[PDB]
């Protein structure tokens, strides 16, 4: 909502560098998956037991509608947590 889009960019940046996302981008994102219901929060994030049906979804409709404007998003903001749940 204001803190996590920052939260968030400094670890994109360091599991990701130049090719992370934008705050203008996530900030988009983030707005998407709470209106989809896929999210209450913009601290949600913080749930790597949720990406399941927030991954699914994007992919989803990306595949179906035929638009990845949220995916390209989704799957960088996530590759850098999964490394920062991992170590």
């Amino acid at each position: 909502s204001e803190a996590v889009i920052k939260v968030i960019s400094s670890a994109c940046k360091t599991y990701c560098g130049k090719t992370s996302p934008s705050k203008k981008e996530i900030g988009a994102m983030l707005s998407l998956l709470q209106k989809e219901g896929l999210l209450m929060s913009p601290s949600d994030l913080y749930s790597p037991g949720s990406w399941d049906p927030i991954t699914a979804a994007l992919s989803q409709r990306a595949m179906i509608l035929g638009k990845s404007g949220e995916l390209k998003t989704w799957g960088l903001v996530l590759g850098a947590l999964k490394a920062a749940r991992e170590e």
